[PDB]
């Protein structure tokens, strides 16, 4: 019967991401600028912190998030995701055949109801080089 | 209620496979001859080109492709998935205790009804060394 | 409609796990001690092998496992998943930025009703150092 909740976004330096990515860093991504690709539902929403749920939305969540950076194909592309006291993360080996990174995760969330704490972060960068010319795709969705 | 359409295959030598993949470089895999080890509905079908979208299947999937290959335990085995102009990667270091990777994504799909170009593709190698050894598989499932 | 079947582990010294991960090498966890987060049906449940597949439990898996050791930041952190035959794999370069690794995975998972064979096994280390301080969740569920 498909999910119940779920959010598709494409980011770029035309659709809300920063103009230059700095390299060995990271910094959480504004994601109101994103471009909404697939919406489902009302209980995930893009803002300025990530990806927002909605109160009453505890469960668990499919998130996935890459990067295409083709200029820039040597050092790790570095992924970070975070939901309350939780992070994780991944390091991808940049070449010419794979110039960026992926991260999938299925977890538990809990919403407290606190906006500002009940949201999804994410943010990726290269260790070696600035990303000014990258295609991100940030989806998630509720399968509980 | 579980899902509406679902694929998994196994690929080998001995299953459609190449007899030799070479070594760093990402030739997409023509998926005819695999084995089908599950299969949901009918939205999700092998073929020469990867796996096939049928026609008003737009949505949500869920997908992953691994591979093991034990003879080659050095370099980066090198994931790529695509569908239309998006291209997904990641490059996982081999070891001995990790000889292979592994890719999974969350990704919308949008389906035109051009059978050659509703397609997943899908490839995978090592920078370092060809693979003849290999066990391959891919699942791909429509969650919304 | 969600899922049928789900459990989600926190793995950490103090939760079940071994005092100390050894360096380079891959022991499967006994996670009969491991702190339930969530829990959805009984289909799945925690054992000193692994994750166990009740009888009748045949279908799509979807899961993930993460680590964070913030102590060690060097090396790549070795994680892998087995069901059965097969096994599946992935590396990831730590940094400090990056002090972990993720594994994600949507296999097709066949139940023969042998306890201790139907059982997901998860294992992970640092090829360079020993893994004392660590945070590590662990969640299956069953999509189809």
């Amino acid at each position: 019967g498909g999910v119940t909740d779920a959010l598709s976004l494409m980011y770029s330096t035309s659709t809300g991401g920063p103009a230059s990515i700095a390299a060995n860093a990271l910094t959480d991504f504004d994601l109101s600028g994103a471009l909404t690709v697939n919406s489902v539902g009302t209980g995930l929403t893009k803002s300025a912190a990530g990806i927002q749920l909605a109160a009453g939305k505890s469960g668990l969540y499919q998130i996935t998030m890459t990067v295409k950076n083709n200029t820039v194909t040597t050092g790790n592309y570095l992924l970070r995701v975070k939901y309350g006291s939780s992070d994780f993360v991944v390091a991808c080996p940049a070449s010419s055949l794979t110039a960026g990174g992926t991260i999938s995760l299925l977890i538990y969330c809990n919403v407290l109801g606190v906006v500002s704490l009940d949201v999804l972060k994410f943010s990726l960068c290269n260790d070696g080089a600035a990303l000014s010319n990258y295609i991100i795709n940030i989806t998630a969705a509720k399968i509980n």
